[PDB]
């Protein structure tokens, strides 16, 4: 679960849209390195910091990023993830050529699968946005926690509320639940069609009712993909569906009418 | 709880239920109806219908009636896997490499719930209109309740992927492990468009032969399957039942090369 800066044959370092480090590992191959924090070696909490990193690299799912390893060595603090070669879902979506509807079709059900496997483990991103879903050179995508929303302890040792639900929005004490990541997923669903990110006085509006604007979409977008944001948008967090509710829909329709 | 009406659909067993699509029925029992031995039948059925995956086959309902005691899924139009690969229309890699892919995946979810196949083959792994794969038990392995059924007096009513282990004098329970020499056998005849052992004379020279090490014929599939898919098979069919890998394992190994070899 630990490896050594020694184990990288070679590395170079790229800022993106940030101060990661790209590695070639001798027997795995090609990762991704962040340092964390940096200064002397830590007492307190350094034996749960390697066991939320095993916790998390328990989480196998083609969808999910998955954590290699830790890298921890003379006052340095660094989380090891997998290499996506297109960067981030948003990157993607404001490139030159246009993304195709059934490319587009596919990310949407492989961001469902991703998320129904994390509810299922018990887990709630909490911060789904483009920017923490990350796109390899086939474009097939994996949702990563990029924000260390996820990761407590990692968190302690060193923001988008376009996609936070109404109901965690002027009120921090409520409890993130599966509904919260649905919403998050609607206003994904809009990025991906319009193609650009959307939108205090903001805040009381999303809070009213206010959502992105449908009419702002200009490429073509199902009437039926349409309707699944509407509904995964919905100011009750009951009156949402589930992802696994959301797959038992989407699917069959990208299956008969995208792929 | 999911129990269904035989009011929706019509008599073949096949049929079309109004606002679910087409069907398919398997009539295990046809006699006396009685409220007790029925609850135990609902709630292994309640159980199946909650192993929900893409890859993996969605028990729909149950018909318990007079004289009918049937089991409902969704019908797959292209029959079983072995049907496909020996059809007149050749697949091509991208297709098999995706049918592969899929198989993994329903067996990493079936796992995951604690659920031993027992019965993999190509019989059982079933394929749609668009060359998608669902993994089925139609012996019905996994069903105790409806197999003991299809086995009373009252009423009307393979060999080359079984694991070494299980054709032996000892016969242990099943395992994991178990599973991983089937899809081993399966990842063969994927390529070869055909059953193994086709020079085997008797069954008992066969069994004997497993045991020994005998695996099917690499030389056979060589036209054309990949080094990498050949390697796997190999580590998957090892008489060791510990030295097989796991199907998430399996999973780490056969995407990276699928999505750049043969997607
Ligand atoms: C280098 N790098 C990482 O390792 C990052 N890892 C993940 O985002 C990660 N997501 C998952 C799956 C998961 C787990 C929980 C919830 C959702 C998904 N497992 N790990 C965190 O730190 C970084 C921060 C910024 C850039 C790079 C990194
Ligand atoms: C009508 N019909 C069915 O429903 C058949 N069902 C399945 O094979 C089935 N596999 C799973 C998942 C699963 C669960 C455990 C292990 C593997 C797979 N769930 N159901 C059984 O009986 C039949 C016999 C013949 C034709 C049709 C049917």
């Amino acid at each position: 679960i630990k490896m050594k800066s020694s184990d990288f044959l070679e590395s170079a370092e790229l800022d993106s849209g940030g101060k990661v480090s790209l590695a070639f590992h001798r027997t795995q191959g090609l990762m991704i390195m962040k340092t964390v924090y940096k200064g002397p070696n830590c007492i307190e909490h350094n034996e749960a910091l390697l066991e939320e990193a095993k916790m998390m690299n328990r989480l196998r799912h083609s969808r999910v990023v998955k954590l290699l390893g830790v890298i921890i060595e003379e006052g340095k603090y660094s989380l090891v993830m997998e290499y996506m070669e297109k960067g981030n879902l948003m990157h993607v979506l404001k490139a030159e050529m246009s993304t195709p509807l059934s490319v587009k079709g596919r990310i949407i059900l492989e961001i469902i699968e991703g998320m129904a496997y994390l509810h299922g483990k018990g887990v709630i991103h909490k911060d789904l946005k483009p920017e923490n879903i990350l796109v390899d050179n086939d474009f097939h995508i994996k949702i990563a926690d990029l924000g260390l929303a996820s990761f407590k302890m990692w968190s302690k040792l060193n923001g988008t509320l376009y996609y936070m639900a109404p109901e965690h929005l002027n009120d921090v004490n409520a409890k993130p639940t599966e509904k919260s990541d649905v919403y998050s997923f609607a206003v994904v669903l809009w990025a991906i069609f319009a193609n650009k990110e959307p939108y205090q006085q903001l805040i009381m509006a999303i809070k009213s009712g206010n959502r992105p604007d449908v009419d702002d979409i200009t490429e073509y977008c199902p009437r039926e993909i349409i309707s699944l944001m509407k509904l995964c948008w919905e100011a009750n967090p009951e009156a949402r569906p589930t992802f696994p509710g959301i797959e038992e829909k989407f699917r069959p329709f990208y299956l008969s009418q995208l792929e």
